[PDB]
């Protein structure tokens, strides 16, 4: 199932009962993750700005009928962090790490919570979640998100989809770091069913490995 | 000095007295020279495809009333090697490296001569030219142009642009490798005036230290 605006700029696409990819044209789109969980329903990043995060937060109240509490920043570029302000407007709690809040007040956004430490594990009612910073790579702040009770994983910007050629903006990026980072995701997580990047297609494992060839 | 065609997808901006740079929209733009010698016109590669590299050839030739006697092709993608078909149907002599010409016949184009060497020192008239293999970067067969009457340097798809952000195609690239290539033609050139990316405006030595900087 996939449900869309429609001009079909935001779409949230169905990977099992209480997990969605949401997605956003900035034409860039743009991943991240709801869960709907009985405290709420939980994403994994906003959108590249406010207008667009409104309109995917009315659109997920709409279909799950509850409230958008916990937001999870994987780290402070546009595409992650451009809904902030909304979010705190609507009193919805944007979790971060301690470097991803600073960086976003350097970057010129508004601060996030900054609660989030290298290993942080969130059970929002029965939904587990776990954040884990692997080290520098498309960004120093650049975190993953493990769905231990379907090993799922949300690589963010840290991974690119099968068909990408490209690594992106890496203006921000440690490039050679990268690789050691993915290694460590590689080495924290064995049994992996599936792979968020942070644009494109889902994908598994595979991904990972993509991107390590990409970064040779 | 810029003189452009009725569509405006390629034009040529005079450097100097004999060293233009050509541009085509492929939509991105992509960097060429075109020297006017004393005994003809000679470019530093092609363009995206056939019909833009005629129509390049067509409007330089009728420009300078002169003809297009030899090419150099920096490497075997598209945007380089696209109209090779084109120039060896029109007497024109389109060389390269042994590797670039191997890896063309691998890509699926027409086959270079593959006669230039590690350094490659050509004279057209009264034009200096000289070709360097660096290393690999962008590609596995990247080489740099260099114009020793003036000190300009066409860099190639190995040297990125000012608001570049991004390495562009890394499928093919040696991006560990890259760094070294660069610090080679560094270390090779002492006095380096102008720079030609291989898509943007031309800059200076500090496009090399800027790649560097992405690379890191
Ligand atoms: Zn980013
Ligand atoms: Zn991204
Ligand atoms: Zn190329
Ligand atoms: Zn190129």
């Amino acid at each position: 199932t996939v449900i869309k605006n429609e001009t079909g700029t935001i779409s949230i696409s169905q990977l099992n009962k209480n997990v969605w990819v949401h997605t956003e044209l900035g034409a860039v789109p743009s991943n991240g993750l709801v869960l709907n969980t009985s405290k709420g329903l939980v994403l994994v990043d906003s959108s590249w700005d406010d207008k667009l995060t409104k309109e995917l937060i009315e659109m997920v109240e709409k279909k799950f009928q509850k409230r958008v509490t916990d937001v999870i920043i994987t780290h402070a570029h546009a595409d992650r962090i451009g809904g902030i302000k909304t979010l705190k407007e609507r009193g919805i709690k944007a979790h971060s790490t301690a470097l991803t809040a600073e960086l976003a007040k350097k970057n010129g956004y508004e601060e996030p919570l900054g609660d989030l430490q290298t290993v942080t594990n969130l059970k929002f009612g029965n939904m587990k979640v776990e954040t884990f910073y692997p080290g520098k790579g498309h960004t120093e702040d650049n975190i993953v998100v493990w769905l231990p009770q379907y090993n799922i994983l949300v690589g963010g910007c840290l991974v690119k989809s099968t068909s990408a050629k490209d690594l992106g903006n890496v203006a921000d990026a440690y490039v050679n770091e990268w690789s050691t980072s993915i290694e460590n995701v590689l080495k924290r997580y064995r049994n992996i069913n599936a792979v968020v990047p942070g644009h494109g297609e889902v994908g598994d494992k595979g991904l990972l490995l993509h991107t390590l060839d990409l970064l040779k």
